[PDB]
């Protein structure tokens, strides 16, 4: 067990191995304060993230247990990975806080273009995505903010930030649908890669209601094809009565933009979700030919999700937390 050492910062405690130095406050976070340091044990610059009461209800354990479960997962170079995950616990009994440990990251995407850029940022969203829905797992909220960027322009996909949602959400969730396929992140992606082509917000709707007419304006109102898979009485009806709008042609409104680039937003962006393109499917098209890889396009392991349907008491996921801090690997270097 390494020695700890104790100082607060920004009015809230820190209790953090010796290995960690200079602690400097970045910002109040998501649900929890995080400082950047440096890991005297590896040289790396690192982010530490304090969770805030993160077992203070059931919720908010489950919470915990689901960041801690994922991070633990992820081993990807396009996707966020954990350094080291501790307590200054010694025991479940006085088990309390709990610290995330990953490398520091400066700018989001929005911080951060010419085509080459476009395909080298996309293509890395896209090879990540691979990886991660291959785990049977949806990010659900890609947005800019979600993704940082290197000034190598070398791309992690988040789930937090360092810009609305509803920008690059799909239809089907503002619909309240309630089955999700994974190409729900296919159309965020295409949402993200047309504003990098453009430098404009594709759908910067001010609501929902705002957000699906803007949508319907690109890519037309459901045909009968689509039409006979919504199962909703009154989604149905209310599409059905709405004022009918072709499909535009893409090359009209991404005037200038490298064609092969305008057809895979075709591709990305459409109703059906069934008739998206997939990530494995978007890494093979033609406008990332300098970049992919078939043989350096990895899937994931398989992550075990069936905790999403238990309800458990707050100390047993407390305890299950504790579980997975003891026993965490760290990266080899
Ligand atoms: C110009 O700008 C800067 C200049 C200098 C800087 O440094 C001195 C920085 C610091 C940049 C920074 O923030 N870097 C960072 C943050 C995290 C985060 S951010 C988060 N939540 N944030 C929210 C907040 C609100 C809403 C949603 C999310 N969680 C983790 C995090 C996650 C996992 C983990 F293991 C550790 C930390 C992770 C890695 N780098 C900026
Ligand atoms: C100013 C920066 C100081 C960094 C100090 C890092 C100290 C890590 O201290 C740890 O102490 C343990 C007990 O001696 C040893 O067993 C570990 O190998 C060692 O890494
Ligand atoms: C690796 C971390 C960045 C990518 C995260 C992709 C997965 C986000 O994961 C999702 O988060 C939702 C909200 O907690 C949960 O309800 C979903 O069950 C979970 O799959
Ligand atoms: C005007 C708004 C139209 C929204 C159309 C959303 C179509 C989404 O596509 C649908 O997604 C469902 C959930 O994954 C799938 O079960 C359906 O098979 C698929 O066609």
């Amino acid at each position: 067990r390494p020695t700890f050492y104790r100082q607060e910062l920004n009015k809230t405690i820190w209790e953090v191995p010796e290995r960690y130095q200079n602690l400097s406050p970045v910002g109040s976070g998501a649900y929890g304060s995080v400082c950047a340091a440096f890991d005297t044990k590896t040289g790396l610059r690192v982010a530490v993230k304090k969770l805030s009461r993160p077992f203070q209800s059931i919720i908010h354990a489950k919470r915990t247990y689901r960041e801690l479960r994922l991070l633990k997962h992820m081993k990807h170079e396009n996707v966020i990975g954990l350094l080291d995950v501790f307590t200054p616990a010694r025991s479940l009994e006085e088990f309390n806080d709990v610290y995330l440990v990953t490398h520091l990251m400066g700018a989001d995407l929005n911080n951060i273009l010419t085509d080459d850029h476009v395909q080298f940022l996309i293509y890395q969203i896209l090879r990540g995505l691979k990886y991660i829905h291959s785990a049977d797992i949806i990010h659900r909220d890609l947005k800019p903010s979600n993704l940082a960027v290197n000034e190598d322009c070398e791309l992690k996909i988040l789930d937090f930030g360092l810009v609305a949602t509803r920008w690059y959400r799909a239809p089907e969730i503002m619909l309240n649908w309630m089955h999700y396929n994974q190409t729900v992140d296919i159309w965020s992606v295409g949402c993200i890669m047309a504003e990098l082509l453009t430098g404009r917000t594709l759908f910067p709707g001010t609501d929902h209601i705002d957000q699906l007419k803007l949508i319907l304006r690109l890519v037309g109102t459901p045909g009968a094809e689509l039409l006979k898979k919504i199962s909703s009485e009154s989604a149905r009806n209310y599409i059905q009565s709405l004022t009918q709008m072709p499909k535009m042609n893409f090359a009209n409104v991404f005037i200038g933009a490298n064609p092969l680039a305008v057809d895979l937003l075709e591709k990305m962006l459409v109703l059906d979700s069934d008739k998206r393109i997939t990530a494995a499917q978007a890494l093979a098209h033609a406008y990332f030919a300098q970049y992919h890889d078939p043989d350096d396009e990895p899937v994931a392991d398989p992550y075990d999700q069936s905790f999403e349907s238990r309800d458990l008491l707050i100390d047993e996921w407390k305890s299950l937390t504790y579980d997975e801090v003891i026993s965490f690997v760290p990266p080899p270097l």
